[PDB]
């Protein structure tokens, strides 16, 4: 063939836009669209011996990816061709039978690790119905990320073997960003840490919850950004909070919210004085307006008054798009 048709793969967000090279979160589903190209063979008169080598499609994820869901495998004519393909899932090429190891090896395809492969069950019928007609096959594939993969690049590649000839496609890539948050206890906002120190009965102290900075160049929009702090309300009387932008935030219309801006208008605070449960949550309609090309984050300052003697602990949980993480535990003594 004069003009070859190597396979391709894309990674798409929920709107169908490519998010190649962008970051995602631990709870992300990677939604890939892979193409096995046959349009180059339209009208070919392949030998019976060539056709007999069949048609294989390989997807090779890196170590980051966990369970695969095959959403669909469709020819460009709209046919569901999933029943015509044998699905194999191997931890190494060494577990394939010798026939298929020889096929991939002589095709020049040498997958490094664990991969998935789909082969035509009846190469002659598949050739007649799809390859010879030039009908490309689209694999809609979705993966979760392994819980143990907490940073680095997620990668997924494809290859195809047509009549025993191998073609390798592109490798899509996404960085996995695990959120992280911190807690400190201060004499006041912009003051000094007093963690592990003595606090005089009746003094105010301020908890600082350092939110995670959602990075620019992410492949998703924000819908949840919130802190839940369980105050030791037997000892700490909640007085008030303060939430501020920790980075300069650009919205989708181009508006800039400077670092240090008070963000209260975009949040809701609720405090249960019976339980000690404080929550500060960003509103979803606001979060929706942050540009994907903008970082975003906030710090929250909770001021309380010490109204009982003893050891007083604080910890907070942080949620971003359903991903929960915890701060340190801090303590003061009175």
């Amino acid at each position: 063939v004069l003009f070859q048709g190597p396979p391709t793969k894309k990674v798409l967000d929920e709107n169908g836009q490519s998010i190649n090279g962008k970051s995602v979160l631990p709870n992300a589903t990677l939604d890939y669209v892979a193409k096995q190209n046959f349009s180059q063979y339209k009208g070919i008169k392949a030998s019976a011996e060539a056709i007999a080598k069949g048609f294989a499609f390989v997807d090779q994820p890196n170590e980051a990816l966990a369970e695969l869901t095959v959403k669909s495998i469709k020819a460009s004519n709209g046919d569901d061709v999933s029943s015509l393909l044998e699905m194999r899932h191997v931890l190494s090429k060494d577990t394939l039978d010798q026939k298929l190891q020889s096929l991939i090896k002589e095709a020049g395809i040498s997958p490094v690790g664990e991969f998935y492969m789909w082969t035509a069950k009846d190469p002659q019928a598949f050739y007649k119905a799809y390859v010879q007609k030039g009908l490309d096959i689209t694999y809609n594939l979705s993966f979760k990320v392994k819980k143990e993969f907490t940073k680095g690049q997620i990668k997924n590649g494809v290859a195809q073997i047509d009549f025993g000839n191998g073609y390798t496609g592109n490798i899509v890539v996404n960085d996995l960003t695990t959120p992280e948050v911190h807690k400190d206890v201060l004499d006041k906002e912009d003051g000094k840490s007093i963690n592990n120190d003595t606090v005089k009965l009746g003094d105010e102290v301020t908890y600082k919850l350092e939110g995670w900075v959602v990075p620019a160049n992410r492949g998703y929009d924000l819908f949840e950004y919130k802190f839940v702090d369980h105050l030791q309300h037997t000892h700490d009387l909640y007085l008030k909070d303060k939430v501020v932008a920790k980075v300069a935030i650009t919205l989708k219309d181009g508006t800039v919210i400077p670092k240090g801006t008070n963000l209260v208008q975009y949040t809701e605070t609720v405090y249960n004085k019976e339980t000690g449960r404080y929550e500060l949550a960003f509103k979803a309609d606001f979060l929706a307006q942050v540009s994907r090309s903008s970082a975003f984050g906030a710090d929250d300052f909770i001021v309380v008054k010490r109204i009982k003697a003893g050891d007083v602990y604080n910890t907070a949980d942080f949620f971003v798009n359903g991903n929960k993480v915890k701060t340190e535990t801090v303590v003061t003594h009175t």
